[PDB]
């Protein structure tokens, strides 16, 4: 099981103060419940509850995420972070944490950004709007990872953005981790169609650059309008799937090279899959959004190796981006 570490912002955690990365020690200042409001329900994640709701005290929206009882652990690890990225690029601010007088666990509460559906929306998007809110998303993971932490569920939902006024929000902070070279990760974070192959392979000591696969996944549904791009039936599949565009032979030279060994099921349903040229997924309806730069970027995200892939800022120097204007 040969160990790795991330090529970039390595060891920024080990160098900074304890009180830093180390969230269980934190302490909660908290706010006053009595300035929000509830207006009707958002979401409901089996993992929290989010409200739109109004601080009576300027009368401005907010949006409340009330969290469910699991694991102070977990709350405060997303509070920690939520906190050090405060003021980031497009990152969602934290504006204030209240307890919450029915559930009595902690409520977060947000800003305000005005999504509409990205079901209904990146099948909206131009050539030109996808490279500037991916240019967008870029910014967001640059500086994250600078400040070494790992999103580790990046996908279309948790991506708010106001068309009208082109802003853009990276937002549930919940499955965050603090990046320490060596450190073991658990795998199961991401959504299947987003999970990279070092997480369906059992590969548990990775990096930033997890987020930069499922960044990948997201592009090449935008561009080649197929949503989702990898669909798998389940965790096991999501990878015959990768392997039926990416090929086989990549793939066992990347858990060998690791020397890492797939589980016996993944040896029945596997098979033998040649890489196939991405002209294949191109067809009439969704030309326009091809380029050969944009090509070229897709192929650099979607790597087996973790390591080979583009890091978030070598990404923002790709010449995709060079018509984005400033």
């Amino acid at each position: 099981p040969v160990p790795s570490r991330a090529r970039v912002y390595t060891d920024v955690n080990t160098h900074r103060p304890r009180e830093y990365w180390d969230y269980a020690s934190h302490v909660v200042e908290w706010g006053n419940q009595d300035d929000y409001q509830l207006v009707r329900k958002l979401g409901r994640g089996k993992y929290s509850e989010v409200f739109e709701a109004i601080n009576i005290t300027n009368n401005e929206k907010v949006v409340v995420k009330i969290l469910k009882p699991v694991k102070k652990n977990k709350i405060k690890r997303e509070i920690k972070i939520l906190e050090n990225l405060r003021g980031g690029p497009n990152i969602i601010t934290l504006a204030d944490i209240v307890k919450d007088p029915v559930s009595r666990t902690p409520a977060l509460v947000f800003e305000h950004v005005n999504n509409t559906d990205f079901k209904q929306l990146y099948q909206t998007l131009t050539d030109y709007d996808i490279r500037f809110y991916m240019y967008e998303i870029l910014k967001a993971l640059d500086y994250c990872h600078s400040m070494g932490i790992m999103h580790r569920d990046v996908k279309p939902h948790n991506v708010m953005i106001d068309h009208e006024h082109r802003k853009l929000r990276l937002i549930d902070w919940g499955l965050a981790e603090f990046y320490h070279p060596g450190q073991e990760y658990n795998v199961r974070v991401a959504s299947r169609y987003f999970k990279g192959p070092e997480l369906l392979v059992d590969y548990q000591m990775y990096d930033y650059s997890l987020d930069m696969w499922s960044l990948g996944c997201m592009l090449a549904s935008m561009i080649f309008r197929k949503e989702p791009f990898f669909h798998g039936h389940d965790n096991y599949d999501q990878l015959v799937r990768i392997a039926k565009v990416l090929g086989t032979e990549d793939l066992y030279d990347y858990i060998d090279k690791y020397n890492i060994e797939l589980d016996p099921r993944f040896n029945d349903i596997l098979g033998r899959h040649s890489r196939k040229r991405w002209e294949r997924f191109v067809h009439s309806e969704n030309q326009h959004l091809v380029s050969p730069e944009a090509l070229d970027f897709l192929d650099k995200l979607l790597r087996y190796d973790h390591q080979s892939r583009l890091t978030a800022r070598e990404a923002m120097e790709h010449p995709y981006f060079y018509t984005v204007v400033k």
